[PDB]
């Protein structure tokens, strides 16, 4: 029922997924001349740099902020890949079924502390 562990929770998942090589396409915001049409499709970019800045400049309230972010990581991806066979984009869907398999419990356990708080 601790409210604030999620925090730590989410470094060391951010941590992992920065060790991962599927994440290596989404550290990073996107070279326009190297993809010039990227911000025509894409009006919201998100990556996993710009996620972990956030957390650790203390501006996310709640884990479900977090995961909001990095959804839109991958939404971003299924948005701009020219197939569902690209590379990067496979790589975008590997990627979130480890975070989604890992952060299902922050979520649970936050969300659990937090009716504990209001009970
Ligand atoms: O350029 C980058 N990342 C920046 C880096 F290269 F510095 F790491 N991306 C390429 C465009 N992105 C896609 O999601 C995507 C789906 C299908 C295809 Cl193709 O691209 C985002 C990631």
């Amino acid at each position: 029922y601790d409210i604030q562990a999620w925090k730590k929770q989410c470094e060391e998942l951010l941590n992992l997924i920065f060790q991962c090589e599927d994440s290596e396409p989404f550290r990073q915001p996107v070279d326009l001349l190297e993809y010039p049409d990227y911000r025509d499709i894409i009006d919201t970019p998100m990556d996993f740099a710009t996620v972990r800045e956030t957390l650790e400049a203390g501006n996310y309230e709640s884990p479900m902020e977090l995961c909001k972010d990095v959804r839109l990581i991958f939404s971003n991806s299924k948005a701009y890949t020219p197939s569902k066979r690209s590379r990067i984009y496979s790589m975008s869907l590997r990627l979130s079924a480890f975070f989604e398999e890992h952060i299902s419990s922050v979520l649970s356990d936050y969300k659990s502390a937090l009716r504990f708080h209001k009970r």
